[PDB]
């Protein structure tokens, strides 16, 4: 069952990003805090939509896609990925990682249903690395 | 058994709508948060009565009715609706969706008794879409120029905001943002983008390139 | 008093509608007389540009929400 | 048996390309006309050699090669191509498509002998798409404003021309044309479109409305 | 088999429209002449693209759509339309009239294959009436 | 004479390319020596703005058509 | 003469409709040609404000009485 | 047997409508007075032809038709209408209400013969409501 | 000291590269840390014209030799 | 048995490269002279380390690697390479060509022991072509 993040925490994090900036160690610590439980693509996408401005959000979408592509290359380079399965029918496509696959587009409940925990942690680590890249790039 | 939403959360959401507005992404996130569990028509109706002003509330009632009517048309177009049943005696009328049916008018307990979970989730999704419509309606990309003294990240923020918060289809935003970066964004950056040895096919890539090679001043 | 509410020369239409609906619903009228009064106050108040905008409505508007939506669509951006 | 195209038609088409240009709809119609029967690589190659200048001819050779390579990738992705056969011995190489294979180099008769009709139609469609690409490449919508003295039909013509002859997807032209009518088209017509009692959802409808209610002057 | 109209006739008609205008009786006679054989949607569309300017072409697309919609209303009002068939499986959709149906988009050969002669004559009459409307409207 | 062709200060690039390809193909060179000559004439003629535009090409351009496409994409609109 | 009847700049619409229907019914037209003529005279006479009011009718008006009712409903009170 | 209304009363009512207007309470009282006995469609039609101008008469014909249609909808919604009968052969069509049915067109005697008293009172009430609508609309 | 080496306003790029590679290889760094340091010093030193020239590299340069070749190709002849 | 090149010849060649440059025909002739006997990877590597500056040496390492990779592609394209053998156990890896294989790293004696004469001549020709490329590139 999907539970959304508190809008109070999200508002506090947005104001933190607004006053301290993207690169302060306190901001990265707060992001790591709100990045503790494995989030669904819907959660991370809406979180970055709210806390980041338009141009940093575009940059972050780009960087997140690139990092997820690196993850999928490593996944096709190793059939023992915690997102993959043993047979070929469990291979994870980027539509399933970005939340674009069938039964997931716009629906967080179905998303949480079909996604694997390894998928969730890989998406989360990818999003964190992308946030780091964009923060280092913006300023 | 029906449990009401906390008036503390409702007060915080009302003040959020009061300060940030109806269309801010933080406000939509908060509404999605308070729209997590399937609500009864009583809950959503009182919620919109409290958080919205009078005129937005009228607009929202209209939009909610229209969306529920579309849902009921799809329901009569498919007897396998999670709100419907298999026989004809379980067909769901708009009086049952809007909470106007018998045994439901003004009573949330009876409402929660007779309603289906599919009914609840359909009502909830309809109310969310209606809220989105009214928010887009209550409050121009092709008129945006980069000022002579404005930086490029501010111009990009303003342009992406106005393009994504507009009436364009989702599949037409990236090409429009790119072609607006190329034709707006005063001729120094125009020539900087024009003389790009690589082909830039994404707003993020254009922003990165321009931020790298921009004239520090 | 609802019958003394006018749309100011510089006031937007959503503020005027909010003020009018507030004063009409928080008054001594019966519940079944609020919508017609709100409509007829939209038509006679709401300075003559919006008056003519509502008058020349190819469709018949029979609800305050519909009038508000129509006016917000076709209003003079300024 | 191979029959050459008339040099009279080719001369008329060359003069059409010389006066009207590469991108005019009349020129594309004439090319479609002379592209009616499936042509051999020799025919299309000589045709483009005659009607196109040197630099457009180089560009067209490049684009034709790229499109033929896409065709051959689709062919190796499907053994049921009308150019392919069922066994592996009928697989079609780019030397056979470009006319470079054995028994074809410089000889149109042998070319017509060994080539398949599916091969011919694929080559022809590839050449047509390459011509379209080069024409779009050889010769900005967001910078178009209605001049203070310009009429509205001239502005609409110029805007629709620049929007349809651009890099936008086909499904994004109408919304862009509408939103450019609304934000360009100096504030008298802007207010005329804004105060439209009906909702205008098509460039033709907007043009009709504005032409009806325009300020005669 | 589809045969294109001569670009010489089309060039002469375009220059006629350029000098005499859209509403002259000689121009309407020339259009009736080039509207003699039943044309495929591709032919009429390209013809109007070439002979008409951009704004008259937009107006003509609008008017042609409206007239085709009236035709389809009359067709659903009478199952004996020369474009329709007897069973319900031959009912003609606007995607088939405007050339947007499956197997027709951009391909005139397939267009000529699947289209009916009644379909062709209805499309042609609709296009002629739309041209008349736009000519009466432009000047 | 192909080796005397320069891109004028006011001339566009497609006209210069047309003139150069015409003079090179209508000359006494062997057929297998026209493309390298056209490329090396694009690089050394074609006044220093386009010279630097071709020089700083992140990709390697090995055909006159590819050079023409690249230059037409990244040319200084003026 | 019916074909010379125009709605004056200051004349109301009911007076114009009365005058036009009078002149059309008291003329040499066949009985089956009066309604279409009255409609098409409402559309082309009846100065451009009412012309545009009739033009932008979301419904199709197919009778002089219906046109009169519509115009009387949505007319610019002045 | 049909008896016409006095032209003296009709002339006085016409002058009343001419001086006082359509909406004055005295005019509505006079109309109610001349609307006392159930009138045949011929009577009401000629009365409105005489007392009303051309444009109000067109409006009144429209409104009378609409009100009669509402009456016929209520009649098909209840087989116990004083205009209807018990069997289906007495169902009242709009041609019989507007006086357009067979044996009634232009003949008031035959009209009075075939019409029911319930038909007459329904026609009369419909005409009165239509007059009220048109009077409220004209000024 | 390698971290104090800047490309002078009038110095050529091959002299700067020679000096920098000399000072980096004749220093106390481990052998496996010289190439990344030389690259990142090419990118941050080497006055902003060459900095932007390296930044806008359509290809990814992952070796000091490749960076030197690219810069020597696309450098501003002066 | 490995015999080193004379440091006197190497010093003379280094001064030749210093005064005449990399591209002079006399310099290429001198390099061809000192490239007469098949050299071990150690010899050519130290020779280029001494005669070339730091940046030309980096360029030359790159070019030598690329040319050796082309050689190894031709070798896997033909099992009759004078560096290869008949069975698959004699296939020559780039670690054996660049002197990086086991028993060769830093030891010229072991290098000369395990290397083939075909290997030596291929390495030598590759190094000569790489020197030509770098000389054409440097000036």
């Amino acid at each position: 069952a999907w539970t959304p993040l508190e809008p109070k925490l999200i508002t506090r994090l947005a104001d933190t990003v607004r006053t301290k900036g993207l690169r302060s160690p306190i901001t990265m610590a707060e992001v790591e805090a709100l990045m503790s439980s494995p989030l669904l693509p819907h959660d991370v996408t809406n979180l970055m939509r709210v806390i980041l401005g338009p141009a940093p959000y575009a940059l972050w979408m780009d960087a997140w896609g690139v990092q997820l592509q690196t993850v999928i290359a490593a996944a096709t380079r190793d059939p023992r990925h915690p997102a993959n399965g043993q047979g070929r029918g469990e291979r994870t496509n980027l539509n399933r990682l970005k939340g674009l696959a069938d039964g997931m587009v716009g629906n967080p409940q179905g998303q949480a249903a079909l996604l694997r925990p390894g998928e969730l942690v890989a998406i989360t680590a990818s999003a964190l690395q992308a946030f780091r890249e964009v923060a280092r790039l913006a300023e």
